[PDB]
């Protein structure tokens, strides 16, 4: 009917906000599948959409494990349309803390959900998109996926692995017409966030005294920055409509250009020195 | 009594030259526990270190699977001095490939043996590290981890991977006395490399005939950078030594100063438009 757009982890966050956004947006031009992992949490999304009163048949919820294949594949037929337009993969996982301290089973969630999951979403609905000579990929990033942040190391590993996973495709689609792009996110306005971080003895008795003490360093920091710098979900949600718009898209969307300034001196020295001494001074 | 040193995926490449070189070496410094997954593939580390003439206790083999942490336990156990003073996290796998024709445990393989392996191996031998004060890590990394590449893209996403993980232990480890840096190692001569890449039917029936004709181009294309650019593992294996002797080691090492240029035209324009249009032209 008009522009097909299918988001995962519609649950909160950025997803949810791009769902709402897209659905009721004016043009009336996008048809909305909002996935989540268990339905049982719906609810936000159907508040939030009547409260920017979309219409009706602009936005439909569908159960969909990342983790899962088949529940990948059951979800791409339960899309009537019979065509996507406009893959946004946003399903995300965070994991706080120092190595030693992190669960196996944890480290290997977050990866599968953050890396293998967005990995079968694109083969599901990748070959299609090329059949069709047309097709647009969203794909959110982190700042913490442009350069490495300290008890963030899992984390950053599954965000700087969607930066080489994503940059190795566009280097082959460019010419079949299908775009891909990464929208890069700092801190985003969620009250939840600054609530996670907070590990106090759970953490300790799996760690020294010496890592504990610079967790709490960096907690205490972190949540500096999010009170000074984090930015409204509606601000972050319109820079994929400007991404999702461009005649021609380039690869990587930054919601702000805060960050820029440190990521420069990463890309001055290669060798990483410079980063890693400035870096642990603006965290200690 | 000397030195520990310990690595992984030693039954060849820079793995089992590294080691040779260690255990071989004229000082004698150097207590060499190789690691492999399967033992009936010991033989040639064994035939290599005859033919170096490694003193008799300066070699060791372990069977280790990284995609198990009972056998991580298990190993680190096995080591008799009860400390290691060098950790090189060397064991690898690469993938070849579109993406859609790509089975989705091989995937699943790749990253947990890639990202998850290193982990667990960080996990098990780096507590005791931060105790002492003092200890080296070594990981073994490749300019597939600093720029993506046309037809690696899961094999770049645990390579990047790895950069982001390192990347962030190393902001705090600093003041810990440990230190950590990445090899980043162009194509290294290995006959083998040559010979995986080459799949034609099974390949053709999991994805287009413009993926397929353009991956044979990437695979003429590869096959050329390999027989004009590989060095050898003696010269790989070395920049390895010169890392573990500095007084103070940067985060990256790079074996070759070749693919530089490229590196540096993706640190200029951030949102990656140049770096995608360069590397497609000089890959089609
Ligand atoms: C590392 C950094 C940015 C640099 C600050 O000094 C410390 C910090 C705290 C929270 C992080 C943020 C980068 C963006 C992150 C990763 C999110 O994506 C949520 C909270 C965030
Ligand atoms: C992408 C690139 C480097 C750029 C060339 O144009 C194409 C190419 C072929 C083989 C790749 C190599 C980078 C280093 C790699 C990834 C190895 O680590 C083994 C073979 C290698």
């Amino acid at each position: 009917a008009r522009t097909v757009v299918l988001i995962t982890g519609c649950s909160s966050g950025i997803g949810l906000h791009l769902a709402v956004r897209l659905a009721s947006d004016p043009s009336q031009s996008f048809k909305v599948y909002a996935t989540l992992r268990d339905l049982k949490t719906q609810g936000r999304l159907w508040e939030a959409a009547r409260a920017l009163a979309c219409p009706p048949g602009s936005l439909e919820t569908l159960q969909l494990d990342v983790r899962d294949s088949k529940s990948v594949a059951a979800a791409r037929e339960r899309v009537t349309e019979g065509r996507v337009d406009v893959l946004v993969c946003n399903a995300g996982l965070g994991l706080l803390g120092p190595l030693e301290a992190l669960g196996e089973d944890a480290v290997a969630s977050v990866l599968d959900v953050n890396v293998v999951g967005t990995v079968r979403m694109l083969q599901a609905f990748l070959p299609d998109m090329k059949r069709r000579g047309s097709g647009r990929v969203l794909v959110t990033g982190s700042v913490g996926g442009l350069m490495g942040l300290p008890f963030n190391d899992v984390y950053c590993a599954s965000k700087f692995a969607l930066e080489g996973l994503c940059e190795s495709l566009a280097v082959l689609l460019l010419p079949f017409g299908v775009h891909l792009s990464l929208i890069e996110c700092g801190p985003v306005h969620t009250a939840f966030m600054e609530k996670v971080l907070g590990s106090p003895e759970e953490v300790l008795d799996r760690t020294d005294i010496h890592t504990f003490h610079r967790f709490y360093q960096y907690l205490a920091h972190s949540k500096q920055v999010f009170r000074e710098a984090a930015q409204n979900p509606e601000e972050v949600a319109e820079v994929f409509l400007t991404a999702l718009r461009a005649p021609k898209p380039t690869l990587r969307y930054f919601t702000t250009e805060r960050f820029l300034p440190l990521l420069r001196m990463r890309l001055d020295d290669p060798s990483g020195s410079n980063y890693v001494t400035a870096m642990h001074r603006e965290v200690f």
